[PDB]
């Protein structure tokens, strides 16, 4: 489970994942997680 700070986030994170950027590259530069949650947080909405 990963969880973005905004749509934004998750869009420029989809869009890294699109790009030679992994996802840990995606999660950095557009503030993206890895939650255990129940459900994506208050820190990371999207």
């Amino acid at each position: 489970k990963s969880c973005c700070r905004n749509t934004l986030a998750r869009n420029c994170y989809n869009a890294c994942r699109f790009t030679g950027g992994s996802q840990p590259t995606c999660g950095i530069l557009c503030d993206c997680i890895h939650v255990t949650t129940t459900t994506c947080p208050s820190s990371h909405p999207s």
